DNA sequence: GTTGGGATTG
DNA sequence: CATTCAA
DNA sequence: GAATGCTCAATCCCAACTT
């Protein structure tokens, strides 16, 4: 769509490595400076160059595949490159790069004497053939009348580490730049410390880097002796990245309970604080016939539960647990009787999932009815808290693209925040909210957040669900969010309707045939049904007339 | 000729 | 989380 | 009662599939 600098991509790739000089000055070694350095002192044509190999895919290009036009000629431009070593000319290949970098109509030309397989796919082929050449070769040693030179990328894992440094993680691209500047990406302006940055010690980028390493072994095949070999065995000091190490050894049991190595997940699980885990350990235990650790542990999990998915897990575990230890049966109390409803509905053809269904059935004349799913309830908190979840708390922004502050999934993010959010809510008490919201909606508009669904929450949803919320509801759910965010964001009822005339909601979570209530949804229909909210869940049967 | 997936571009 | 498994 | 299969559209290139 047409900015107007050919070279856009090149000044925002400058513009990040001042930012770096500037912000982490003293974190930065001897290599990085002499590559920000040697960098300035590149031509503008080979700068962009690079940029362009960087923001590809892989390390490995043919020159014909590098024709652009603010550079011109390509290997012009590439050879200050190939001084400095950023690039190699004929590197060395392995038969899958190989595969990588050349056509298959090429490829079955140059080995068509080893072919006669039959007419088959191209990974069938490099299968084939790669017991029969492990061996690598510079790409004239592979076919030596092949026209075009192929450049291989050797500065990738210098510039991974500054993309981290400058966005605190490494899933952000450097399109983040355009696409912000396009404005299909949209994020809100904080104002922060000129001091704010994501790393403070060296040590802290080179631990996320060996985390993100382990995982990509892992995501290979790497068998998990050497993985956890590597792994640090002692708890990292800084939090935030012993959240990322606490949710590899995580994923790791998993991966073990699913090959039924039982006592190794549970190992794995139990050195784990990650959300979850302890109860994913009483069950391995379980799982392992270690009945005696797994009610042991069931019993000091009891005494201070971690969360409310945690209570209500242990209330499965525990009294099979005390049978399987042949102790007496305890007694109990029924579920708190869903308020349910059942409904007959004709059968679609052709699907049409059953929400839409109900959702149509239920919307009459008076009643409106709105397929939502903790987005309207999410979003009208994040419109109202909207100026505490974005404020400038130090350490929680560090450049123009955060969707969330860094701290969002601290513990005390609320306590950081604490004034702020008690004035937001407090507008809950006075009236003041609705005006509020509605401005907020206006200003805020299309802006990334972690809790406002825009395309979900029209103008009219807006509004007949200001009307016909009690203010008293929105604080008991909003502080329920508050208290523990990520297992309680998700979970709310499927649909909600508004009778606009007498004010009045409830929300209706859907169930089709084959279809049970989650654990998340339970906790919720017991909390709305703790405060008398008007909640009720839907059970569906299809009618086929024969 | 003709789709369809993935890399690329702004 | 929406399909499969267990009596 | 429980075990398990990081968001844009428009465009270009290359593999696969028709007769």
């Amino acid at each position: 769509p047409a900015l107007p600098e050919p070279f856009y991509y090149l000044h925002n790739f400058r513009a990040v490595l001042a930012w770096i000089g500037e912000r982490y000055a003293d974190l930065l070694d001897d290599q990085e400076r002499a590559f920000i350095a040697a960098f300035a002192e590149l031509p503008e044509a080979s700068q962009a160059l690079l940029v362009r190999m960087v923001m590809r895919k892989g390390t490995l290009f043919r020159e014909g595949k590098l024709a652009y036009a603010e550079i011109g000629d390509t290997r012009a431009a590439v050879q200050p490159l190939l001084a400095l070593g950023w690039v190699d000319a004929q590197p060395t290949l392995e038969l899958a790069q190989l595969f990588g970098l050349l056509k298959k109509d090429e490829l079955s030309q140059l080995f068509r004497d080893h072919l006669g397989r039959a007419n088959l796919r191209k990974d069938a082929l490099l299968e084939r053939l790669q017991p029969l050449f492990p061996e690598a070769r510079r790409l004239a040693e592979w076919q030596a009348d092949f026209a075009e030179p192929v450049y291989e990328l050797r500065c990738m894992a210098l510039c991974d580490r500054l993309r981290l440094m400058y966005f605190g993680n490494l899933w952000q691209d450097w399109s983040e730049f355009v696409l912000a500047d396009l404005g299909i990406y949209r994020y809100e302006s904080v104002e922060f410390s000129a001091d704010s940055r994501g790393f403070r010690l060296r040590a802290d980028v080179d631990a996320y880097l060996h985390l993100f390493d382990c995982r990509q072994r892992f995501d290979l095949g790497e068998p998990l002796e050497e993985l956890l070999a590597g792994l640090p065995g002692e708890p990292y000091a800084n939090p935030w990245l012993e959240g990322r190490r606490v949710k590899l050894l995580f994923q790791f049991a998993q991966h073990c309970e699913k090959q039924r190595d039982f006592d190794l997940a549970q190992r794995l699980y139990r050195q784990s604080s990650h959300p979850g885990a302890r109860l994913r350990a009483i069950r391995s235990l379980e799982r392992g016939e270690r009945f005696a650790e797994a009610h042991a542990l069931a019993r000091e999990a009891s005494c201070a539960p971690e969360s409310d998915a945690e209570r209500q897990g242990l209330a499965r575990l525990l009294p099979r647990l005390q049978g399987k230890l042949g102790l007496p049966r305890q007694a109990r109390a029924a579920a708190p009787e869903i308020d349910r409803l059942d409904l007959c509905l004709a059968f679609p053809s052709e699907p049409c999932s059953v929400e839409w269904a109900v959702r149509e059935h239920l919307e009459e004349p008076g009643c409106a009815v709105h397929y939502v799913e903790n987005g309207l309830i999410n979003s009208l908190f994040g419109l109202l808290c909207w100026e505490a979840i974005f404020a400038a708390i130090p350490g929680a922004f560090f450049h123009p693209f955060h969707s969330a502050p860094a701290d969002l999934h601290s513990a005390d993010f609320r306590q950081r925040r604490a004034a702020l959010f008690e004035a937001c809510l407090g507008r809950l008490e006075d009236g003041s909210y609705r005006d509020a919201i509605r401005c907020r909606y206006r200003d805020k508009f299309g802006l990334q957040s972690p809790f406002v669904y825009w395309e979900l929450l029209g103008e009219e949803l807006l509004e007949q669900a200001l009307d016909c919320l009690p203010a008293a509801h929105l604080r008991a759910w909003f502080e329920r969010l508050l208290e523990d965010i990520p297992g309680n964001r998700a979970g709310l009822p499927d649909l909600i309707q508004f009778w606009p005339a007498q004010r009045r909601y409830r929300m209706v979570e859907v169930k089709g045939p084959g279809d049970r209530l989650q654990d998340n949804q339970l906790r919720w229909l017991q909390f709305c049904r703790e405060r008398e909210m008007p909640v009720a869940v839907c059970y569906v049967r299809w009618h086929v007339d024969d």
